[PDB]
């Protein structure tokens, strides 16, 4: 009996080892990892793991380099592909804490060049490449080589100054990352990182890069239709 990863992912959301993998398209699956915070429940981040022909493409880190590394065990069980590169959407631990599993792997990483200048200070390490953005947002194509069908966007200082975004092409999927949550969130979550004044507008700008992404997938939410950006942006409304 051996299934595909897609007919086994038809019975739900699939755990493995400490993690949670679902698919959301036939090519793209959504990578959950927690980070424990005693005496209360385990915090979730969300990434993303897109198929692109004969190789995979990675967008976020675990928590951890242990969790990276679960990470790329279910890609090699499961999909049994090179994994070719990775984006990652800033300079916090639920994003870039992984990044020495990954360059271990062999995996080029790109960041943000704002993103690879924070990371080190704060005990992290910087992505191998650094992306710099056009003032309209689109990532200059000549700093972003051979992404297939990611489309990064740098919405504005947000829910960090370095927050970027990305979209798949081919896809109803945009990744909004720790910038968006869901349409019935209380909270944004931490801000002590966050541009207070700016966060309506970079959420707005997100929802505007990719005005055909009708599942918009976030960091700690799981994935929503767009009335998540407008949630978001009235819940960071004059703050
Ligand atoms: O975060
Ligand atoms: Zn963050
Ligand atoms: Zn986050």
């Amino acid at each position: 009996i051996r299934p595909t990863i897609g007919q086994q992912m038809e019975t739900g959301d699939q755990r493995f080892g400490d993690l949670v993998f679902r698919q959301l398209a036939p090519n793209v699956w959504q990578h959950t990892s927690y980070l424990d915070m005693p005496g209360f429940g385990a915090v979730a981040s969300n990434g993303l793991i897109v198929r692109d022909g004969g190789r995979v493409l990675v967008v976020d880190t675990a928590w951890t380099d242990d969790q990276t590394a679960q990470i790329l065990n279910w890609i090699k069980q499961e999909i049994n592909l090179p994994v070719a590169l990775a984006v990652v959407t800033h300079a916090h631990q639920d994003k870039m804490g992984g990044m020495d599993a990954l360059h271990a792997a062999g995996i080029a990483t790109y960041a943000n060049a704002l993103s690879n200048q924070l990371a080190p200070q704060e005990g992290m390490v910087a992505a191998q490449h650094s992306l710099t953005f056009a003032a309209n947002g689109w990532v200059e194509p000549a700093t972003a080589p051979n992404f297939g069908p990611l489309k990064v966007f740098y919405p504005g200082p947000g829910h960090t100054s370095d927050n970027i975004t990305v979209g798949i092409d081919g896809t109803d999927i945009a990744f909004g990352g720790c910038l968006i949550k869901d349409s019935k969130a209380k909270s944004l979550g931490n801000l002590g990182d966050a541009d207070t004044e700016h966060y309506a507008a970079s959420a707005r700008a997100f929802g505007a890069a990719f005005p055909k992404a009708s599942m918009i997938v976030m960091s700690h939410s799981a994935p929503d239709s767009r009335a998540a950006i407008t949630h978001t942006a009235r819940m960071a409304d004059k703050l």
